């Protein structure tokens, strides 16, 4: 489909059994979620946003499902003002900018 | 054009006379440049995201020109680390979400 931008890009994506919202961010590299329970194993990781860096949970090869179409790769989990869908999935759901 | 996120959506501006590079981000509302002189009065303000909060020049009615489309809107100027294009300023050019 086609979102305009003239409200949030906020999608419903499923991830552990769980219904969550989430916003398409194009400025994002990663995907960065509230904090959760995820299986496996977790590496450190530092994301930075126009505050400053903070220290995230990596977990890699997660299920997630957004608008219905299934993707699987690395997800992080920290203290982030909201759900952030980046451009590593984003690019796995086939998703580009237009103008 | 249409343009692939498999790298960060870098494009250039012109603000001010200046040419910048800057990001395309569907996730901010707003729009955020590095400190800068931009005529006409400004309000204080607060943004934050990941990392953090932080303070902000706002100024309104400003002329931008992004990849040759010109666009009219408010931009906010602070100690940001890359030059942001957010949503308020993306939606004038026409830049929709599409998969
Ligand atoms: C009202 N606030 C604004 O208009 C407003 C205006 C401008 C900016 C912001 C905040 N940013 C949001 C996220 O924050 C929020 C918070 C609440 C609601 C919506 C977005 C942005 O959309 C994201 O792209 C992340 C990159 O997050 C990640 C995630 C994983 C890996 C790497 C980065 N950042 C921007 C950024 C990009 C590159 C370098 C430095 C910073 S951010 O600063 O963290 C809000």
């Amino acid at each position: 489909p086609q979102i305009t931008l003239w409200q949030r890009p906020l999608v419903t994506i499923k991830i552990g059994g769980q219904l969550k919202e989430a916003l398409l961010d194009t400025g994002a590299d990663d995907t960065v979620l509230e904090e959760m329970s995820l299986p496996g194993r977790w590496k450190p990781k530092m994301i930075g946003g126009i505050g400053g860096f903070i220290k995230v949970r990596q977990y890699d090869q997660i299920l997630i499902e957004i608008c219905g179409h299934k993707a699987i790769g690395t997800v992080l989990v920290g203290p982030t003002p909201v759900n952030i869908i980046g451009r590593n999935l984003l690019t796995q759901i086939g998703c580009t900018l237009n103008f």
